């Protein structure tokens, strides 16, 4: 059982170059993930000797 | 209990084609993150011998 929260961001970057139009912009805003993850897990194991 | 801090670098180049219209929108991007990770694992055996 695993409530992993994880809160990140965004960034980068764009230009814009033309015979007409010169432009420019930048990425930008913020995150946030969280996983409820839940499980299960059988096994088996033989052994000899 | 973790604490995930993923980091990055980028950096991006496109052009679009048309009739009248062109531009190059060069780029380059980051985006860090503080987390949280964390996880209660249980577990039963049975080791018959």
């Amino acid at each position: 059982t695993s409530r992993t929260h994880t809160s990140e961001v965004h960034g980068n970057a764009e230009v814009h170059a033309s015979f007409f139009d010169i432009g420019g912009s930048v990425s930008a805003g913020f995150s946030n993930s969280n996983s409820s993850t839940v499980a299960i897990d059988h096994s088996l194991s033989l052994a000899g000797e």
